[PDB]
């Protein structure tokens, strides 16, 4: 199988939230998200479906700006990251996230996906 279906297979049954973005495309695409992340943010796999990986379109007025400098650093060097941060969700209700990104390489050791998941810690 691909990367794309490979991964996201990993993670069937766990009800995890989390997107894969398309690192070989500008901007990071989202090019799949779990319907745990639907839940998650208040958006729907349409909206997310033409979003990037940096979940910009959770940033709020509360996000710190370091955190999103983080995130950014984290795609741009296609490096890991484990942050907590504030995101917004599609009505505007803020909650704190675990935001866990790893890249993901292929056989030949080039980064070809980024695998995004997302714990909600507000607790």
């Amino acid at each position: 199988n691909t990367f794309l279906d490979t991964i996201a297979t990993r993670f069937d049954g766990t009800h995890s939230n989390f997107v894969l973005g398309n690192a070989q495309a500008n901007g990071n695409p989202i090019v799949y998200c779990s319907d745990g992340f639907v839940d998650l943010t208040g958006y729907s796999r349409a909206q997310i479906m033409q979003k990037g990986c940096s979940c910009h379109f959770l940033y709020g007025p509360d996000t710190k700006e370091e955190h999103k400098q983080q995130i950014e650093k984290s795609l741009s060097n296609k490096m890991e990251l484990k942050l907590e941060v504030i995101f917004y969700k599609k009505e505007g209700a803020p909650f704190w996230c675990l935001f866990d990104i790893v890249p993901i390489k292929n056989e030949k050791r080039d980064v070809v996906l980024f695998l995004a998941s997302h714990k909600d810690i507000t607790h």
